[PDB]
C-alpha cells in the first residue's frame, strides 16, 4: 500500500515563491521549523542579473554567522523567553536555520522569517567576524575526524568545492568583502529560493496566516535568476591512496568512491535510497562481514559506512578506527571484489531492506526528521516531494538495480584510500 | 493546571510480582520496550535467603553480557527478521533490555520476556566472556573522557562500589565464578525486582493480554528478599585534587561535588529535578558565566553539568575541555563563591526552569525518553510514578528551596577539582 502518513501534510506557495509546507500533529508538545535556502558551501561560482561571479570560498558559512545579528532583538533570547530555541548549520548545498518549543508558535515563526529576511553587516562587524572564523578553521584543522575526511575529499577532487571545507580557508575567509556578503545574500535569500517546513503541535491554519500576513506586509524584488557554475570534474580521484602521521591513538581507515556526478530530484532520491539498503548490506552492524571484521579486532563499533550526494557531486565513504589499516583495507577490497565477481547476495539485500525500511518508518514519528529531509529533498530538486516517494523506492527496489548499482559504482578506478597513523 | 498526557497510561502488578506499563500511542509507527532489574554494577553486597554475599566486581554487567546467550535463538536475528532490533546495558543501579520496532509487537514483547527469564550459563561460556570483558576493560582504561571521570570518581569516594567502574576490574572479572552468576542471576532477575514499560504504536489490550499469558505459563519461586548492603561512606572526598598526564591533544576539567547520601522516591525526584534547573542556572549554555567562558576561550561548546542521584549515593560534575584549567577552575570556585555569598539570582533561575520546562515538555514526545524514565523513576523507588510528579516540581520549585539545595549541596569540604593534562 501506498504510505499514508497519520497527520495533514499542508503545501503551497506564496505569492513570493516561498514553498512552504506544514505538518500538524496536535498530539505532541514540541514543534519543529526549519527556514532554509538552496545555497551551500560549493556555490563558488555563479551568473545573476547578467554577471558571472566567483567568489572566495566561505560565503555561505559566513552569511550563516552573521544571520543572527539584530540591532533591535537578541535572536536566541526573543526564542527561548517564549519557550523556543533556535540554531543554525551551513552544508554542502544548503544552509539551514531552525527552531524548537512548546508554545507560542506564532511569535517564534514570525521571528524565524524576521532575522532570516533582513541581513544587519557593517565593515566593523565583517572584521570581527573573520577573526572569529579564522580560528574556528585553525581548530577544525586539528580535530583528527575532520582532517582525515578532508585528506580524502582532497585527494578524490581534482577541482570541485567540495574539497574545500565548508567554513572556507583562512585565506579565502580574509579576502571576502562586505560587498560580496551582500551579493550573495541579495541573491540567495530571496524567498524563491527557499523553503519553510515545520512538524509538531501547532494549529495549521493559525500558523499559515502568520505567514501569509508575515510576507505580505514585506517587500521583496523580483526573483533574482540563479545559473549555478561548476567545473568539469574528472571521474578519477586526484590522488587514489593517501596516508599521514597525527596525534591519534589509534590508526583510522577511510575508503571512499566518486560518483561520476551528481543527480537531481526523483534521481537522487532513487539513487540515496538505493544506496543506503547497498551500504547496510556490504557493511552494516547485522553483516556477516562487520561481525568477521569485529570478531578480528579489526574495527570498533563506530566503524560505518555513509553516502553523500548532490545536484553537482556525490560519494561513499566507508572506514573508522583501524588498529590493522593496511589489513583492513585488503579485506574491504576483497569484500567488494567477491561481491563484483558473485553478485549481490539476495538474502543480505532483503535483510537490509526490511531494516531500512523500518527505520525509515520510525524516523517519521520524529518531527526532525520530517522537516530536516522534506526540506532536503525539496532543495535538492524534489519540487513536489513526499515521503511515500522514499517509501515507494524501498518497496519497490530490486536486486538487479541493486547490482546495477554495485557495479556502476563502487569500483577500483575511482576509489579512494586513506589512512591517518599515530604520531 | 496538573499534566494531562494524550495518551493512556496503563500500568498494574502481575501476580508473579512484575509491574507492567503500557503507554499506548497510536499515532506511531515505532513501540520501544524496555525490561529492566533494580541490580547494578554497585549491588557488590547484599543478604538474601538468611546469608550474607560480596561479590567481585562486575558481576552485573556480565550478566548483561551473558544474557543473549541461548541455544533455541539467536536472540538479535529474533527481533530484526520480525522488525525491531534489541540492546542492553548495565549501570550503576539498573540493567535494561530494550527493543524498539515497528510491526509483530506481539512476538517481540514475547521474545523479550523470554530472553531476560532465561539465563544459559556453562563453564566453558562464562570462561570465554571473561577474556572478552577483560579486554573491553583494558580499551576503556584507555579512553581519556572514561579515564577523568573515573580519576574523579577513585578520588571523591573511599569505599562506595561507584569507585569502581562497571565492568569491574581485571582481577575481579576473573574471580567471578558460575556459581556467583547464577546466584546473583536468581536473586535479582526475579520479576518481584523488576518492571516492563511500553511505549509507541501497539494495541494496549493486546500486548497486556500475551505479557499475562507469557508469565502465566511459567513457573517462578518465592520472591526473594533482598537486604542491599553498603558502606558508611564519608561525607568528604579522599583527595580533593587530582591531576594526571594523559595522551590527549587538550588538558581536561572535571569538578565534582559528593552528597553525603543517596535519595529514594519522591525526595530523588524532587533533588534530582531541583539539580537540573540550578546546574542550567549556573552554567548552562545561556547562562552569562558560561558566555563569559566561552568569549574568553576557557571552554568550547561540549562544557557540561551534570547531576547524578541514586538511593546509596550522588554527585555533580561540570568541566570538559580546558585550555587552561587552572583558570577555569578558579573561574568556576569564584563564580559559586559570589552565588554562595550572594544567593542565586531569581531572573536566571526562572529562566532556568522555563528551559528545563520546555525540555521535558518535549521529551515526553519520545517513546525512549517516556520509557528510559518511567524505568529509572519507578526502580528508584516511586512505585507508583507518574510524570505529573515531575512537571509538578518544576511548577512548585521556589528560590528559596533553590538557595537551600545550593548551600547543602555546592560547598568546598565536599568538592573535587580533577584535571587530566596532554603528556
Ligand atoms: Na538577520
Ligand atoms: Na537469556
Ligand atoms: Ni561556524
Ligand atoms: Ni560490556
Amino acid at each position: 500500500v501506498s504510505l499514508e502518513l497519520p497527520f495533514e501534510t499542508r503545501t503551497w506557495r506564496l505569492q513570493n515563491g516561498l514553498v512552504v509546507t506544514l505538518m500538524p500533529r496536535p498530539a505532541l508538545h514540541q514543534t519543529y521549523a526549519m527556514f532554509a535556502t538552496r545555497y551551500g558551501s560549493v556555490d563558488r561560482a555563479f551568473r545573476t542579473d547578467g554577471q558571472v561571479h566567483e567568489m572566495p570560498d566561505g560565503i555561505a558559512h559566513f552569511l550563516e554567522h552573521k544571520m543572527f545579528e539584530d540591532p533591535e532583538m537578541d535572536v536566541f533570547a526573543r526564542f527561548a523567553a517564549h519557550g523556543a530555541s533556535v540554531d543554525a548549520y551551513t552544508t554542502f548545498d544548503h544552509t539551514a536555520y531552525y527552531f524548537s518549543g512548546t508554545g507560542e508558535i506564532a511569535k517564534h515563526v514570525g521571528t524565524l522569517l524576521d532575522f532570516v529576511q533582513s541581513i544587519h553587516l557593517t565593515d566593523e562587524n565583517v572584521e570581527k567576524e573573520k577573526g572569529i572564523i579564522a580560528q574556528e578553521i585553525h581548530m577544525v584543522n586539528d580535530h583528527p575526524d575532520r582532517r582525515a575526511y578532508m585528506e580524502l575529499l582532497r585527494a578524490m577532487y581534482h577541482e570541485h568545492p567540495v574539497r574545500i571545507d565548508i567554513a572556507g580557508t583562512v585565506e579565502s575567509v580574509r579576502a571576502i568583502t562586505k560587498e560580496q556578503l551582500l551579493l550573495c545574500y541579495d541573491t540567495f535569500y530571496h524567498p524563491s529560493n527557499m523553503v519553510l517546513v515545520i512538524a509538531g503541535g501547532f494549529d495549521a491554519d493559525e500558523i499559515a496566516h502568520v505567514i501569509e500576513e508575515n510576507q505580505a506586509k514585506k517587500s521583496f524584488k523580483e526573483p533574482p535568476a540563479i545559473e549555478r557554475l561548476y567545473p568539469e570534474e574528472p571521474p578519477t580521484p586526484a590522488r587514489s591512496r593517501h596516508w599521514m602521521h597525527f596525534p591519534v591513538q589509534q590508526p583510522r581507515l577511510l575508503v571512499g568512491w566518486k560518483e561520476a556526478n551528481g543527480a537531481f530530484g526523483s534521481n537522487l532520491i532513487e539513487q540515496d535510497t538505493a544506496m543506503t539498503i547497498l551500504l547496510d548490506a556490504l557493511f552494516g552492524p547485522t553483516s556477516a562481514f562487520y561481525q568477521s571484521l569485529l570478531d578480528e579486532g579489526l574495527v570498533d563499533k563506530g566503524f560505518s559506512a555513509n553516502y553523500q550526494l548532490s545536484n553537482t557531486f556525490g560519494y561513499t565513504l566507508v572506514g573508522g578506527n583501524a588498529p590493522h589499516p593496511d589489513v583492513l583495507a585488503e579485506r574491504i577490497q576483497s569484500h567488494l571484489a567477491r561481491v563484483r565477481e558473485r553478485g549481490i547476495d539476495e538474502e543480505a539485500f532483503e535483510r537490509a531492506r526490511k531494516k531500512i525500511m523500518g527505520r525509515v518508518l520510525m524516523s517519521l514519528d520524529q518531527n526532525a526528521f520530517l522537516v530536516r529531509n522534506w526540506v532536503t529533498y525539496f532543495l535538492r530538486g524534489a519540487e513536489a516531494f513526499a515521503f511515500a516517494d522514499v517509501i515507494a523506492v524501498l518497496q519497490t527496489m530490486t536486486l538487479e538495480r541493486a547490482n546495477a548499482r554495485f557495479q556502476e559504482h563502487l569500483r577500483e578506478d575511482n576509489m579512494v584510500v586513506s589512512a591517518v597513523l599515530p604520531s
